[PDB]
């Protein structure tokens, strides 16, 4: 069987081709102790990865090796891949081909380093690197649609028509889940709550995933939150302290549609999707309007599909049928797509084997790369 | 039964001899993908022909193998004939004789290549190549008349008297439907509408076929369009956008009567018909005036028969009876004529069989050729 | 009943003996197609005769089998006789005796070929060949007179006295209707009108028969035409074009009296008649002067009898009574005479039967031949 | 000195009497701009004449004021005469008598308009209009011969004997160089070459003058061209494109001997010359056979004298000596003859002066007119 | 003196007629603050134009009022014209006539709005709107040539012959400098460089103008860049960071010759120029080949003239002399031409005065408009 590994900026999803869900989903973090050990006989490791770093985060500094979809620390990336293969999946990487994923418009050194590490450090027999938007389209059983994938690092709108990608129409919004976490940390100071460490950043991400939602009309929701108090929710911190948040619940996700809240000049995700559709030929825009596919963890806010539908309907001509496809499993769509791709009989010929890599080099790794 | 195939520059009309209408009418286009395919398992063919190329035109480059009645790409012409025989008519070309059509004054290599392809690629038992104007005269049940056939590539005026052709009086105007489509594309830029790709050219051809008409008096119509706004019509693009056109509606067909709008030096279709009549003997001009037969898709503009009548009446002596015959089925007249010709008992002896072609060669294909 | 057939260079007049007018009068022409037929199922014959050749003359080359009274094409002459017997009179030539006509001083091979064709091709029971001038004298009920017969091919003056012909006084002027048609074609170029084809020659003959007349005094008429414009007439061509002719109207017939207009050296018809009278014995000239009989289509110009009277009065002694007999039916006089001759009880013994022709041969055909 | 101006349908030849060659030979064309001028300060004239119209023909519509020897536009004819006098010869027309030329059997309004324009627009002191065939006979130093002059507009056969013209034997064939140019344009479409504009007509005329020739035996030459490829020649178009022509080289001039190629009913130039000789008296035919003089630019095809000799020898009795006189300067024979005529002391009394024209009018201009 | 204002999509060039260079050349941008001002007493304007917007671009959003040659914001266009007249030229627009420029095939509402604004907002006495290609031809001292003008918005090929425009042969390529800037931004992400804001777009345009060049052979240059490292150049960002670019230097301008790099279907600038030449009459193509004039800032890449020469030589017949005219001042050619045009004595009559505009309206503004 083949291994499917979706490495995002925030979470790593690993599993076996043919399955319907990732077997191992864990934070893509490396934690290192920031205090001196004083007790003899303690199994104090030098670093912690994933959930073990998340459970000991009180005495650790946590670092993401991937930032804005770009690997900034390849040693920590190798640590995370080692943890994936040996601790999470508990398999030998030299026995299975590995399907990895990457975002469009990424540096070529990224894919080249991934291939070099997979072939020289883990000694995988075969290997492939697929584009995440194409996999998200595989997961929904479509060959036409514009995929809006927003994870932890970056957001991308990729239009595909009848299996053909339109790379000139691909748009990138450098704003995703981690920026929303930082913005929530910033606006929680207005209520006197102070989160500053990396562990507190993990706490704020938990708050965001539990309590934040997308308002259908932002100004009406602001007026509602200012008038009464029915939007206030409570959250218990790990030390038993209880915080209460009101309009922040919908002010954090609103930065997805108004990036000026983050001091950014770019347009929201709705205008990004619309502009990506408008860069395509006039004859495919109608099919793209009816197949707008949401993907990633940042699209999991309650009410984001309705808000997206409303905004794109406001931007598009009135005769177009705007249809936002937001499946309940869209947090794993990429991985699911990868699974579907790695189980196709037609795909079993596109693996880059180790012999081809030894005889050609890093130039052969760019297969269906856009 | 015999197969009747009218191959024009724009449309292919195919059917069986004895029928009253073509069974398969489709655009004479070949579409090829201009983007890279990124999805595995998609039935991405190398090329598309006819309506399948028209439905996928968003990701295709469209090419006409025939330009100005001249085949510029014989491989694409064979693709179109294959699509005609196997996908549209769904017959075996080695079982039926084939009646093909050609315009007068065409290169002889055209007919020779057509015969070679029909006898060596499709292995047709018998084959004939008829002149399109004679077929258009068959369709109207006449033996005397001047046929003005204007399709997509070229316009021809062919006078025939009592079944005798006057080849010295045949006139050719290198201006037809595709030139009018290009001119409409050009003059739509005056309103800020930009159509540049081949798919947008198909869109503009649709606009032309739906909204354009021939003004009886051009300057009066221009004054009317400049004064009020009752001539303005709206058209919805495939992406839901709505464009509005005014005088363009009658400025595009006006190039048929004033080719100087296209930068051409030739005379209009009315003066071409009149000059073709005036090259004939004085004793047949009266019968030619009363039997001016319009044929082809470019004669399907509303008001072209009345304008033609008015112009030729202005050119001819006042005692002559100008009568423009414009049947409602004149878009298929050629094909209909071919049908009538291929069902005649007197014609069943004019088929060029494969034995005659093998024993003689390309010299035998010129039968009743003018 | 007997058949009377007057074969002239221009017209064939056929009918039954005893009638007062020819039943079938048609042009003595054979038309052959000069273009290629392109339509299947058309009744395109190989040749056309008479009025059917005249109606289709736009696509035909027209040929007269008789030129200057001499048959130049005996196959076309047989075609014309076949058309006469089967299409015009609609009789069986093997049931009726045939009275044919010939001009005086004609080659003997002409009469011999006529007899051979009538007896071997049409199998007529009896046959006779009469002289046209004697028949013209029969038509006027006279036995004395000088007949001036001018048809399409040749003009002849034949004096007859008390039923006796004076063959030594017979004069021939090789100038008749067809020469006048050619001269009218030539002088119409002075006004910019161009007639060149055989069909246009038929048009010019129609113009001549409708508009030309004989001026009583030629120089006075020329001065009148040069001064004012009251002599100008208009004529509508078959294609609706209108031409205007002035002095040509009387310049074309003037060549009958001044053959030098045609580059001919001979004398006019008046001097020819006078010289023919002066070759006769002095005792019969007075009776010849009073019985000058005009005959043929070329004597049908308005004012030719008055001009003839004036000229012959100027040539003859002042005591002679010049009387020009010009009956209104003199275009058919020959035929009428033939009718009268074929209904005489005294003539029913002069028929050359087929038995006499088989037992004697071509030598018996010269009966009353001069 | 006197001015000699030969105005043909195609070329104007102007010079001074006494010279041996025309000083100014230029195309008889008027060119008018068919596009709008967009640059300020350009010397954009309203019309161009002659070689200046030929050099700017890319942006001009070219018109011949003379068509088939008939002036269809007298304003353009005056433009051409003005260009002749002031730009080409650079003389004052009010100081020299002018000898003009005309074809036989031309409308009288032509000569009258020429005289009116020469006396009222250019104020010439004296003026004469000579027949072109008589001048061509002057150029060869003969008083007996049949001149076959074929230029751009019309062909004429004029027999002259001992200085006497036989106007009744003059024949006109409405087929010359321009018809051959149009026929070459038509038959070049069989090889896919398309020439349609007036500038392209000038290009085709250049092709005809460079590459066309008369085949001695037409069917043998057709067989030779069909078998091998030694008759193929190449020609470089003004834009650098190279066309190749084969049998067309001798199929275009063959229309001079087989006018049915042009859909014409008339006989070839050989049969026209023979028929013109046969209309003359029997005593001068022997001298006419030995003095057949070719004249004009259309007689400049290589091999036309030999073909003419062969055809007329086939038509004439075997005891006659057929001699075709084709001098190498026969393109200018008319002009040369005019020069010789305008330098004769006996001719200095035949000038029509302006006083005679004022006292008599247009009636005096017909001097030796036939 | 007259004012000459060349308003392009990217730069505005303003000056006085008679000068040899524009006095004021500044970016055609309007910048608006995207942050809130917090300091009292700061001269914080509402908007910035030109160089003042370029110097403060760190806190501004920059907008081009012209996009693809089409004015999308007329208020910002008026702001730019006001900045031109009062801040750059420092003149009163009500004292000088203004010569403006426009691209061919532009919407008529563009010229009408320009005239309305110049006559009602700035109250100019006279005004004219010239075509930019004609001005570029004025600047080179020619009346014949095909101008290929590529600026920031659109590329146009306009052939002119002897001062006559051939509007039917004008071609438009919707691809110019701004598309190349966007493509450079896109391909700089392959090296990990991220430029997303409008200020960063200005930075990338600076990089393009400093480091990009046209490779003579693209594949050989790609092989050279892949092998060694001699093509790598460095560029210092405004914050002191240094980026290094290699093949991008010639991959960005290569989109001018291979628009498929941008996902466009159109042909390159070389094929566009060749097709524009081939739409002209055959007689002017030779002069157009020798006078191909480059114009605009997008033609300022090193090596574009040699590449253009090579490509057009490959497309044209081998006997043609391809000559690319690329003067060193071709970035201002249009303006220079305008200067030359506004100083001509012949032009001082083509100004549209305010009285004519008040008495006629927007219909009079179309003078020499094509
Ligand atoms: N229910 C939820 N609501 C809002 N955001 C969520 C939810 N679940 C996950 N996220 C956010 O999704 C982001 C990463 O999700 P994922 O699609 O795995 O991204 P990546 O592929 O970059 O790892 C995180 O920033 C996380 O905060
Ligand atoms: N209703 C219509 N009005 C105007 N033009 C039409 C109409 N229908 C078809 N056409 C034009 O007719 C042209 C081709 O018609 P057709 O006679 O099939 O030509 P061909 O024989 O060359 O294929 C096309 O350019 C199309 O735009
Ligand atoms: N009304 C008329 N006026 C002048 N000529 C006429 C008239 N009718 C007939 N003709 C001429 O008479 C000629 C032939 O008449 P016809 O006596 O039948 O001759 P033929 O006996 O040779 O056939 C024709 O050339 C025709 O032009
Ligand atoms: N060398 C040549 N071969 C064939 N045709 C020629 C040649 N030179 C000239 N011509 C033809 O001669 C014609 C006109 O010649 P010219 O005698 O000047 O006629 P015109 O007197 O009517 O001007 C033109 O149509 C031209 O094509
Ligand atoms: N040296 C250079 N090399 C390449 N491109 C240049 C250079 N200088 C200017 N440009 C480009 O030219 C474009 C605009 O130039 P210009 O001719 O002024 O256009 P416009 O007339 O539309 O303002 C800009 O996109 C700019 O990037
Ligand atoms: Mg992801
Ligand atoms: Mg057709
Ligand atoms: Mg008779
Ligand atoms: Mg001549
Ligand atoms: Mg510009």
């Amino acid at each position: 069987a083949a291994l499917v590994v979706d490495n995002g900026s925030g979470m790593c999803k690993a599993g076996f081709a043919g399955d319907d869900a990732p077997r191992a989903v864990f934070p893509s973090i490396v934690g290192r102790p920031r205090h001196q050990g004083v007790m003899v006989g303690m199994g104090q490791k030098d670093s912690y990865v994933g959930d073990e770093a998340q459970s000991k985060r009180g005495i650790l500094t946590l670092k993401y090796p991937i930032e804005h979809g770009i690997v900034t620390n390849w040693d920590d990336m190798e640590k995370i891949w080692h943890h994936t293969f040996y601790n999470e999946l508990r398999v030998a990487p030299e026995e299975h081909p590995v399907l990895l994923t990457e975002a469009p418009l990424s540096p070529k050194a990224n894919r080249e380093k991934m291939t070099q590490i997979m072939f020289e450090t883990f000694n995988t027999p075969a290997m492939y690197v697929a584009i995440q938007a194409v996999l998200s389209l595989y997961a929904s059983g479509r060959t036409t649609g514009i995929v809006m994938d927003s994870g932890d690092g970056v957001t991308h709108t990729v239009p595909i028509y009848e299996g053909y990608a339109l790379p000139h129409a691909i748009l990138r919004l450098d704003l995703a889940g981690r920026d929303l976490t930082d913005y929530l940390m910033k606006i929680l100071t207005e209520r006197g709550y102070s989160f500053t460490t990396t562990a507190e950043r993990e706490i704020v991400r938990d708050i965001k995933e539990k309590l934040c939602y997308v308002a259908l009309d932002f100004e009406q929701e602001m007026a509602t939150a200012a008038s009464s108090s029915s939007l206030e929710k409570s959250y218990e911190l790990p030390d038993g302290q209880v915080i209460t948040i009101g309009n922040e619940r919908f002010r954090c996700p609103e930065a997805l549609f108004q990036p000026s809240f983050l001091g950014m000049e770019s347009a929201g995700i709705h205008e990004t999707t619309f502009n990506s559709i408008m860069k395509c030929d006039v004859d495919i825009r109608k099919d793209l309007y009816a197949n707008t596919v949401l993907s990633g963890g940042t699209t999991m806010y309650p009410g984001i599909a309705d808000r997206m539908q409303k905004e794109i309907t406001a931007l598009a001509p009135s005769t177009m049928k705007i249809k936002i496809i937001a499946p309940p499993e869209r947090k794993y769509s990429v991985w699911i797509g990868g699974s579907i791709l790695a189980s196709l009989s037609t795909f079993q010929q596109m693996w880059i084997s180790k012999q081809e890599y030894d005889e050609s080099g890093p130039s052969i790794v760019h297969r269906k790369c856009f």
